[PDB]
């Protein structure tokens, strides 16, 4: 049996590792156009702060070591088209320029994402970077120890942006983030979390200027100006973090696609054609907290999937199990996670839902080193299913975010979790810790 996995980042990559386990008698061919194997992206944070020196180590696999699993590696190697019927895809190698038709008997594609751009005018005057893979990553690394760079403006406030302002903002810059949304990480966190957030980045000099369109960049040859709606700001250097568009625009007419470009595929992420699968941020994924499917770019989605994609590879047995959307992150000195339906979420989703929010410390009074811990509880009001949670302090508590995230798939309610046994011992948290503490005040709110 022959399987072709396309691309070597997080969809691709757990494909072939379940692959391997699966069915390790297979042959199996692994694309990827660009010269890097498995860099991880999520990495470039720690590397930019200087936390990781070498940029090549920031990566979780190389075409070496798969080779010697018996994998045929083909890094400059890009798939050009996918022929469903007669199950060929055409392939050039990006060195030599040679074209040639592969055979396969099943194929797996995650082509992920591309940097959306801002096409307006100076559209590209130098010094406009994007922020993602190992090229953005030196570029932008070059520049934090620019003498020349004073003023950077990301545009985009949500998680990447965030990640490349603290970065600057910590290399001595003075860093103006940009976006048309009113709030700084909104589609993670509400309103109580991202306003102590917001002056924790301004203690940082990073001036978040929210509600406004970037109109055009300014300058002579490089970027001097971003002018927006309502102001104009100096640039030494824009980073453009707006979002990013699924790489599926050479697959239309070939696989089904929704209007925006995702890929269609069912719960077994099979595709509108036979032995083709796709995986990753180019797909939407069950959402269970409303019961839907949801894009949700994240890396452990893209690994679930792929691991799903060849679990299903010969009969649709296996249906995917649905994710919450959790995330994580810590912006300067505070740490948040959070996982399924938030303000943004019940919004776009049309949810009504009712939330309650905790805010004192996590360790008892007479504790020296307790600290502020802000918990927040989302509940089905008819149900009081839970449906989130966001949680964020100075103190690292956001492993209690993957409690939350198994409640959820199990549907259980404030009442489950306000008696839920957790542990108690006087140096990690209170008799009833942060979880059962939140959920003891909806239970009262419902009283
Ligand atoms: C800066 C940054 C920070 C992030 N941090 C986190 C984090 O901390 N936690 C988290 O969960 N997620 C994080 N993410 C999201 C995560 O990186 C993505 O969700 C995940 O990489 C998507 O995997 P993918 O395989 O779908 O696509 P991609 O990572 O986009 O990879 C697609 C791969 O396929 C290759 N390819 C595409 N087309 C072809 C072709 N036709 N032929 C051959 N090869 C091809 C591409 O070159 C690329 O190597 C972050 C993203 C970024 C950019």
């Amino acid at each position: 049996m022959k399987v072709i996995v396309l691309g070597s980042s997080h969809g691709g990559y757990e494909a072939v590792e379940e692959l391997l386990n699966l069915h390790p008698d297979a042959e199996i061919q692994w694309y990827e156009k660009g010269d890097f194997i498995s860099f991880l992206s999520c990495g470039m944070q720690l590397y930019l702060e200087g936390k990781v020196k070498d940029v090549n180590s920031v990566r979780y696999m190389t075409g070496e070591k798969m080779e010697s699993r018996g994998v045929n590696v083909f890094s400059n190697t890009e798939i050009t088209a996918i022929q469903p019927k007669e199950h060929q895809v055409t392939v050039k190698d990006l060195v030599s320029g040679e074209e040639r038709v592969e055979n396969y008997d099943k194929l797996i594609i995650s082509p992920g994402a591309v940097p959306f751009e801002l096409d307006i005018p100076g559209k590209d005057l130098d010094n406009i970077y994007l922020m993602r893979g190992r090229q953005w990553a030196i570029k932008l690394k070059q520049k934090t120890v620019d003498p020349e760079v004073n003023n950077v403006v990301v545009i985009g406030s949500g998680y990447i942006g965030i990640e490349a302002a603290e970065a600057f903002a910590k290399a001595g810059k003075k860093v103006t983030v940009i976006d048309i949304l009113d709030r700084p990480l909104g589609v993670y966190l509400d309103k109580e979390f991202t306003d102590v957030l917001t002056e924790e980045m301004e203690a940082n000099n990073i001036t978040i200027a929210t509600g406004e369109t970037v109109e055009r960049y300014e300058g002579d040859g490089r970027v001097q100006k971003v002018v927006t709606d309502k102001n104009a700001y100096d640039a030494d250097l824009v980073v453009v973090a707006v979002g990013v568009r699924p790489n599926t625009a050479w697959l239309k007419g070939t696989l089904e696609l929704h209007p925006n470009g995702l890929i269609k595929t069912d719960e077994y992420m099979r595709t509108s054609e036979p032995d083709v699968f796709a995986v990753g941020d180019a797909t939407l994924i069950k959402y269970n907290p409303a019961d839907t499917e949801v894009n949700i770019a994240l890396a452990t989605n893209a690994r679930k999937q792929g691991r799903f994609a060849v679990k299903n590879l010969e009969e649709p047995v296996k249906p995917f199990p649905g994710v919450q959307g959790s995330s994580g992150l810590a912006v300067f000195d505070y740490k948040f996670a959070s996982t399924g339906i938030n303000e943004v979420m019940a919004q776009k989703l049309g949810k009504e839902t009712k939330a309650v929010t905790v805010v004192e410390d996590y360790l008892m009074d007479f504790n020296p080193d307790k600290q502020k811990a802000w918990f927040k509880l989302v509940y089905d009001p008819e149900t009081t299913q839970i449906l989130g949670a966001q949680l964020m302090s100075k103190a690292d508590l956001t492993a209690n975010i993957n409690a939350i995230s198994l409640a959820i798939q199990a549907k259980m309610t404030i009442e489950d979790l306000a008696y839920a046994d957790f542990f108690f011992q006087p140096a990690f948290d209170k008799p009833w810790n942060i979880i059962n503490t939140a959920a003891l005040e909806a239970v009262k709110q419902e009283r």
